[PDB]
DNA sequence: TACCCGGGCATAT
DNA sequence: TTTGATTCATAACCTATAGATATGCCCGGGTA
RNA sequence: UCCGAGCCGGUUGUCGCGCGGUUCAAUCCCUGGUGCGGGUGCUAGUACCGGCUCCGCACUAUCUAUAGGUUAUGAA
């Protein structure tokens, strides 16, 4: 449920023009940013230092103790036995780490709220990283060891001789995941490559469940997989493969958003005592520094401000909290329901139905029954958003200040070697002041805020153009193709699944549709035999490829060889078509057939 | 010796 | 479907996960 | 290492057409839109009334940190 919402506004409008209050928060967020940055490095340093004997069990108390030790040092006196025990163990390594990086204890007072926010956030990053990229990384390591890519290029594809290898590898995965118990003879028949992989996996001491696979164990107890995840990263570095960030590091020197609530407000901004704060209502207390009459603070859908914002010195994120919130202290069929097949009655009652074919270049390509075509290309989005313009300005500033040269020689932060990590800190410390000053410029934070405004305007203009073109009320049907997470090599990123959320915000229905073979059928003949693909060649469109002399095959242009679609006066011999146009026309036929009750056309049906 | 206040620390499921 | 032909660092664009404050107890320094 | 969108053709519901012609749209400064009135600012001929700009009435817009793939640059 949507129990919270956010309204992002500029720093100047959110806060009153009182200079004292603005300066105090700017200093406060900078201190918290420095504490958060060093805490992540200190946590990694502690793990690497103690990795010589055994991997420690990282908990919430571990990160909280590190934050207090960096701030107050030995001056921190926890009252709980559990926190006191962690303080004693982490104390010898915190002071040594500070000497290496030249860290100076800030001794910030009233840090209780900030430390709790940072401790939970860092623990969140640890859990999320383990859940998402443990099974993926473990299977990735297995493929690299067997050299699947090498065998694919050298061995003949689609042959029964190599299908056995795929079956052999597929069966080994169940043994690796402990889903199927291997036999004694099966272990003996393993090749030295297979035997070595099995021994290495068993060395990770992976948890086991009597009646559930390894994937279920990861969801149930993600934290227990952390010692194995760190050891897996060491195996990647040992064999020279591309390493991965096992431990999240907040290496960014750009001013990050810091959570500010009512307690932080009176302690650091207003600088009033807690006794005086309790005598003033929350709304009256916030009005002294923040203009609650601003449009960003207006209540929406029954949610209220409730005093919770995050700011980075240029943009202020005003959060709206529902009265029924938790007050702190704490699927396959559902996805199928988003498809147009289960949402047919909604389309019938719609004033107009618009089909969209997502593509890498033509992100949105719209067409309706009336034939009014509309498209939202990536070039149009980039110009309106200004990401390309911002990137050039950011690149120019780095070249002028020489920051790119300094950053290029920074060692890998993903390494597990203690000496290499120590060298990484020394190199980072060598020019830390130069990079900190460069990223302290307001442009870096301003670019984030300007991109948000440009993206919001681009989305608003896109909705307005579609409404003018197709009508005030319409229903959008989009192809199910989505390059989510995984992106093809040599191809830029593209927004695929985010359009579903955008249409939901604008109260516009968005229904998925299968794109299987929707670009290989000619609508005029409903045949796929005569469709021609990549028939013509031309010099590569990318400027660096064109200078090299590469030749690309056209993918967006297709033709139909059916004589019925042709005319006697034609000399080309084929009826040319646009790939985006073909998909939208095919989607219209599919949607119309489904609405009429005939279902998906048999030509577009899967095998 | 005893009381007050500001701040440090703990915890909610 | 889609559109193209090995390692590290810094920004971004995208996708996904998790979390998005307040009340009470005590203790030490100062004052009566 | 580069790019806006619309329309007319070569063209025929065709291009990463560095194909030809035409219109406005954005490069600094800006949280965005929607429905009402006013205040007069600009737009059209004698209340007809459409459009841009502010005023304020209320409905709506989910952000932060991290991880992964990719992109741009700097090093191999
Ligand atoms: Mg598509
Ligand atoms: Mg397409
Ligand atoms: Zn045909």
């Amino acid at each position: 449920p949507t129990l919270h919402t956010c309204n992002k506004t500029s720093f100047a409008k959110a806060f009153l023009p009182n200079e004292t209050y603005r300066q105090r928060l700017l200093d406060y967020i900078a201190i918290i940013h420095q504490l958060a940055d060093h805490a992540s490095h200190a946590l990694k340093f502690y793990i690497l230092s103690t990795s010589t004997s055994s991997f420690p069990v990282v908990h919430e108390d571990t990160i909280e103790a590190i934050l207090y030790l960096l701030n107050k040092g030995e001056a921190w006196h926890p009252r709980k036995e559990a926190k006191k025990a962690w303080r004693d163990c982490l104390l010898p390594y915190v002071q040594r780490y500070c000497q290496i990086v030249g860290f100076i204890h800030p001794n910030l007072r009233g840090e209780q709220q900030s430390i709790n926010y940072l401790t939970v956030s860092m623990m969140t990053n640890l859990k999320v990283n383990v859940q998402e990229h443990f099974m993926q990384m473990l299977l990735r390591y297995i493929n690299l060891r067997f050299d699947v890519k090498g065998q694919k290029q050298r061995l003949p594809p689609k042959s029964d001789a190599r299908k056995a290898f795929f079956t052999r590898l597929r069966y080994l995965k169940s043994v690796f995941l402990f889903d199927v118990v291997p036999e004694l003879e099966f272990l003996d028949d393993l090749t030295p490559l297979e035997s070595e992989v099995l021994e290495e996996i068993w060395s990770l001491d992976l948890p086991f469940l009597p009646n559930d696979p390894l994937a279920y164990a990861i969801v149930a107890d993600p934290m227990s997989f952390f010692p194995a995840y760190c050891k897996l990263s060491g195996l990647y570095e040992q064999y020279g493969f591309q390493r991965f960030s096992a431990i999240p590091l907040r290496r960014s020197l750009i001013q990050s958003h810091v959570r500010i609530d009512t307690i932080i407000l009176y302690q650091h901004i207003l600088c009033i005592t807690r006794r005086d704060a309790e005598t003033v209502e929350k709304d009256d207390l916030w009005m002294r520094v923040c203009n609650l009459c601003t449009k960003a603070f207006r209540s929406r859908c029954g949610m209220h401000f409730e005093g919770s914002i995050t700011t980075d010195g240029a943009s202020v994120s005003v959060y709206l909290k529902h009265p029924e919130a938790d007050k702190y202290g704490k699927v396959a069929a559902e996805v199928k329901a988003l498809y147009v097949e289960n949402n047919l009655p909604a389309c019938r009652a719609a004033e107009n139905v618009v089909v969209i074919d997502p593509n890498k270049r033509d992100i949105l390509y719209c067409q309706d029954s009336n034939g009014t075509t509309f498209r939202y290309t990536a070039n149009q989005r980039a110009v309106e958003t200004g990401s390309r313009r911002f990137a050039k300005r950011r690149e120019a500033m780095k070249e002028e200040a020489g920051v790119d040269l300094i950053e290029s020689r920074i060692p890998s932060h993903k390494t597990m070697n203690l000496m290499d990590f120590t060298r990484y800190l020394l190199v980072r410390r060598a020019d830390w002041d130069r990079r900190k000053e460069f990223y302290s410029h307001p442009a870096h934070t301003r670019w984030k805020w300007h991109s948000f405004i440009n993206r919001q305007k681009s989305e608003s203009d896109l909705i307005s153009n579609m409404r003018n073109k197709y009508g005030e009320n319409f229903t959008v049907v989009m192809g199910d193709w989505s390059d989510a997470g995984r992106t093809a090599r040599f191809q830029t990123s593209s927004k695929t699944k985010g359009w579903r959320t955008l249409f939901k915000r604008n109260r516009i229905d968005c229904f998925l549709l299968d794109e299987y073979k929707t670009s290989s059928v000619c609508p005029r003949c409903s045949s796929s035999e005569f469709v021609e693909k990549k028939f013509k060649t031309r010099p590569h469109s990318r400027p660096w490829r064109r200078r090299e002399g590469k030749i690309e095959k056209v993918h967006g242009l297709l033709g139909c060889t059916n004589p019925n679609c042709l005319q006697q006066a034609w000399t080309s011999g084929m009826r040319y078509w646009n790939r985006d146009m073909l998909s939208t026309c095919n989607m219209l036929l599919i949607v119309r057939s489904m609405l009429d009750g005939h279902g998906r056309p048999e030509v577009f049906s899967r095998s």
